[PDB]
Parts: C-alpha cells; sequence; structure tokens
C-alpha cells in the first residue's frame, strides 16, 4: 500500500499484496469478457454468495489460477 508509487496509477497491487487485477473480487467487478458473453465459464448457479448470501454464488469453472487453459 504505496510503497514506491506516485507515477500516475496507485492501484496496480491491491492492499492485499498483490496485483489488484489479480483478485476475485477485483475481476468480480467485471473487468474480463474473453468471450464478451457477460460471463466466461461456470457451473454452479447463485446462491450463497461470498459471504454476501446475496444468491449467486458463480462456480469459477474453467476460471482459476491454472484452471484457465487446462481443464
Ligand atoms: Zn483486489
Amino acid at each position: 500500500g504505496s510503497t514506491a508509487m506516485a507515477t500516475t496509477m496507485e492501484q496496480e497491487i491491491c492492499a492485499h499484496s498483490m496485483t489488484f487485477e489479480e483478485c476475485p473480487k477485483c475481476s468480480a467487478l467485471q473487468y474480463r469478457n474473453g468471450f464478451y458473453l457477460l460471463k466466461y465459464d461456470e457451473e454452479w448457479y447463485p446462491e450463497e454468495l461470498l459471504t454476501d448470501g446475496e444468491d449467486d454464488v458463480f462456480d469459477p469453472d474453467l476460471d482459476m489460477e491454472v484452471v484457465f487453459e487446462t481443464q
């Protein structure tokens, strides 16, 4: 958090000691669109959200920290 930044961008790294676009909730914002279909992959209907019980637990199928090309 504000280590050696000042140039312009100050979100290149989320407060999670890592890239912002490399986080979940970060990608949950809907910054992806490989297939511009409002989605990419999934197989788990909406429900018990991320502790938000908002009703939407989109299964991160074919889209993880490795399952993004393999299986
Ligand atoms: Zn983040």
